[PDB]
């Protein structure tokens, strides 16, 4: 019937089948998109028509002090389209156009599927800051607000444990191999057992008992069984030991497991290989006062440690034992829960009972640092992680957005499909279009590339597409066949000119006889940012990048004709790199101007636009008039080390016509440059070569390309200095600038540096040993004083001057 076909639609914007059941042991998945159907449903009925149509992107958040210092005497101005009109800053957008009559129209942005509606201060609408921020005229047309009827939704034993090793079988491969099975729970082996070890061939059976010293009762819920093989560890597979009907499982089962490349989120998963043809596959059979005051000063020491530092046994011995007094420490809370044995019954009881009464923490400010800490791998207790999803209850979806990226991979650290924080994604999804629209592209992201994942990243992405209403759902698949046209493009150039060459005729006659052959699609959506509409292509300035991977540089027209500018929509496809790493850089570097926002701190950080649609594939928003620092150098001095260092002033002074349009781009410039400089640093991914750094016509520098990051602390070359005057009186006011971010991050270590493992966890595999984690603590000079951390910095500059160009020149001799 036509449900099915609905069904078949859903397949299709997911890119992956929910109602398959071939790599399925269990019913978890289905049991799990039966559960989300209330959650859905309570949502939709719950959201109110008009302003989920009309989704505006609000902040409670208070105006900054760099935003007042450019305002008029309490007077914003609005262009209506048409007139200009003095507002209040705290004029709502109902009384604005009360005003502008002496009835039921609304003002929608021009050019922009984005609107200025609801009991909000123009103030606190995020368009409104932008333009103040980058000095635009709000400029509005008097619309009619769109239907919610087009919004409208499809109605839907004290015994140890055993376990019995059959045997292993792979068609692949004078070697030796056994089996390894561990209790774990979040990361924590509880007990451990092998095998003995048996000549490596196609086929070895064991039939062994592995007895484990853990008692049947004392298994924790969500506890795995990880089975793993041994040659160095080949392959491993895991399953849940209480299921989501906290069932002991029982029974046989043949896991076709995951092969290791010569830790990090897919060594995780309770997902099997899907690939039975080549993946080697298991066969297992189930069948079952207060205190003293030293005291109190090493606890507040412990407490007061970072997100990195080890807990000792002592100290967890020293946590449990002052369980409730380390309950008023909510910043106690990650390492408390760490020193819960949870291999015991009465212990994980006590905990329970401990949750119990936590009136402090329910009570306590939202610390994002904190909540991120009890979502990630070393959590399973689903207890434990439900108060880090209370917290986040209260986000605004402002700082939903904020966080919704490492949200989303945080649920690959779950242990069951159907979670806390996969049900809040979901709602909060399906509340604010917003959200919504980069909730599917993120689920979508994860589902195209990771068969660790696409499974429940499926189940939730179905969940949600299920009630976000048909408006929505055309959007979505507008937007699929668009990017699925053009990645059918890349592709099939990228194959025209493999290697070695740069650009042919044959090749950009091919590419734009593609472009016009496949203009004949008429509006979709810009995936990263979904207030713009794209139209018809601009064939004419469309080209192949000329890269190593032939990256197609696309620009469009905008589709919507209130659009004032006449500026094209850019667009690089990319296929050869995992973007998901940009995605995840780009996060952080944003959560870095909201710290330095909540600072009154604005250091013009361009975090381009990057969604990653598949495996190594995926589109960059193109900054307009944007050109690389390398280039402004070969311009003037071609393929030369020399990089005479007087260039980019010039180049600056070329393309800024009025000198006083020559000094904003300085200043933009020094302060980007400090913002880059200080963001680069924590994240160790400051020693770029002069390529990969671009800056606009208008002084704003930004770095790209965060999947190629290989000695110097960040890139403070003699021509930025020049840029600046060398000591000056603008390079004071970038040491100034930079001590004062690099602060304003160090209030906010915890966060980074939970967010840097998440996304050494879930973005690239690379090494995600614990060194490479380390790096970032000490970037934030962790256990200093500010006025230390403020040295450090200083020196880091001072490092920066004394090499020159020998790390752009090495760079050069490189590359
Ligand atoms: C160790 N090793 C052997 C490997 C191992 C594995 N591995 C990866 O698998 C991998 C994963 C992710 C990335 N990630 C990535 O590549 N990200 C990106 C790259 C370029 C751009 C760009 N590039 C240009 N061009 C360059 C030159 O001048 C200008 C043109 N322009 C733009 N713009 C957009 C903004 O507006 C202005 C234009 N963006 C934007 C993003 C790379 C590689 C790591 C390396």
């Amino acid at each position: 019937e036509e449900s099915q076909a609905f069904q078949r639609q859903l397949t299709a914007l997911i890119g992956y089948d929910v109602t398959d059941v071939s790599n399925v042991h269990d019913d978890e998945l289905e049991f799990t998109r039966r559960g989300l159907v209330t959650p859905r449903m309570a949502e939709v009925a719950s959201r109110d028509p008009k302003l989920y149509a009309m989704h505006p992107w609000v902040t409670s958040k208070p105006l900054p002090e760099y935003l007042w210092k450019k305002i008029a005497n309490n007077c914003i101005f609005i262009v209506i389209h048409s007139q200009t009109i003095k507002v209040s800053p705290d004029d709502t957008p109902g009384a604005i156009l009360q005003s502008f009559f002496t009835q039921d129209f609304v003002l929608r942005v021009c050019g922009r599927d984005e609107y200025l509606v609801g009991e909000t201060p123009i103030k606190n609408f995020q368009w409104v800051r932008h333009c103040l921020k980058n000095g635009e005229e709000i400029h509005v047309v008097l619309d009619t607000p769109p239907d919610p009827a087009l919004d409208e939704v499809r109605k839907e034993c004290d015994r140890k444990f055993r376990v019995k090793i059959r045997g292993i079988d792979i068609p692949v491969l004078d070697l030796t191999v056994f089996v390894e099975a561990n209790i774990q729970h979040g990361q924590q082996v509880l007990c451990q057992r092998r095998t003995s070890p048996k000549p490596f061939t196609e086929e070895v059976l064991w039939n062994v008992w592995l007895e484990f010293s853990i008692k049947i009762k004392d298994l924790p819920k969500g506890a795995l069984l990880n089975l793993q093989i041994y040659c160095q560890l080949l392959y491993y597979v895991n399953l849940l030991l209480i299921d989501h009907r906290f069932l002991l499982r029982r029974g046989e089962y043949v896991l076709h497991m995951w092969q290791i490349s010569g830790f990090n989120a897919d060594k995780l998963t309770s997902a099997t290989n899907p690939d039975k043809e080549n993946s080697m596959s298991i066969s297992i059979l189930l069948d079952n006062a207060e205190m003293p005051n030293q005291l109190r000063k090493q606890l507040e020491a412990i407490i007061a440690t970072d997100p990195l530092n080890p807990l000792t046994a002592e100290d967890k011995e020293l946590l449990w034992h002052f369980r409730y007094e380390s309950l008023k420490h909510p910043k106690a809370y990650p390492k408390l829960f760490s020193s819960v044995k949870w291999g015991q019954q009465e212990i994980v009881a006590k905990t329970y009972q401990l949750l119990a009464r936590r009136e402090v923490w329910d009570q306590s400010a939202l610390d994002v640092g904190l909540t991120m800490q009890l979502l990630d791998c070393n959590f399973s207790d689903e207890n434990v992680r439900a108060i880090a999803v209370q917290k986040l209850e209260s986000l605004e979806d402002d700082d939903v957005l904020h966080y919704l990226l490492q949200l989303v991979q945080a649920v690959k650290f779950e242990p069951y499909h159907d979670s806390a924080l996969a049900r809040f994604l979901l709602k909060r999804g399906l509340r604010n279009k917003r959200i919504g629209h980069f909730l599917f592209w993120f689920l979508r992201s994860e589902i195209a590339q990771s068969r660790h994942y696409q499974q429940r990243f499926a189940v939730i992405l179905e969940a949600y597409l299920r009630g976000c209403g048909t408006a929505m759902l055309h959007d979505f698949t507008q937007q699929v066949q668009v990017i699925e046209m053009l990645q059918k493009v890349t592709l099939d150039i990228k194959s025209l000119s493999a290697e070695k060459y740069d650009v042919s005729s044959q090749v950009i006659s091919q590419l734009k006889q593609k472009l016009e052959n496949l203009q004949n699609p008429e509006s979709f959506r810009v995936p990263y940012d979904p207030g713009l509409k794209a139209g018809a292509l601009a064939i004419e300035k469309c080209k192949v990048m000329a890269s190593k991977k032939k990256p197609l540089w696309l620009e469009f027209k905008c589709a919507d004709p209130t659009a004032l500018s006449n500026e094209t929509i850019g667009i690089i496809f990319k296929h050869g790199d995992d973007l998901r790493q940009d995605m995840l850089i780009l996060q952080i570097l944003r959560i870095m101007e909201s710290i330095w926002e909540t600072e009154s701190l604005d250091l013009c950080l361009l975090p381009y636009g990057c969604i990653s649609t598949g495996d190594k594939i995926g589109m960059i928003e193109i900054v307009k008039d944007a050109t690389t620092i390398a280039k402004i150098q070969q311009s003037t001095v071609g393929n030369t080390g020399a990089f005479k260092d007087e260039v980019l002033n010039h180049w600056l002074k070329e393309k800024s016509p009025t000198e006083e349009k020559f000094q904003a781009a300085v200043e933009r410039f020094v302060y980007s440059c400090a913002g880059y400089c200080v963001a680069t640093f924590v994240l160790g991914i400051g020693d770029r070569h002069n390529d990969n750094i671009m800056i606009t016509e208008t002084g704003n520098l930004f770095h790209i390309d965060f999947g190629h990051i290989l000695r110097v602390p960040f890139v403070l070359t003699p021509d930025f200095l020049f840029v600046m005057g060398t000591t000056s009186p603008h390079f004071q006011k970038f040491q100034d600038i930079c001590v004062k971010a690099y602060l304003a991050l160090r209030h906010h270590t915890n966060l980074l540096i939970i967010l840097f493992s998440m996304m050494l966890m879930t973005g690239m595999p690379q090494l995600t040993s614990k060194e490479d984690i380390e790096y970032i603590r000490d970037a934030l000079t962790v256990g200093k004083n500010e006025e230390d951390a403020k040295k450090y910095f200083l020196d880091q500059i001072e490092v920066c001057r004394d090499k020159g160009w020998t790390v752009q020149f090495n760079w050069f001799l490189h590359l």
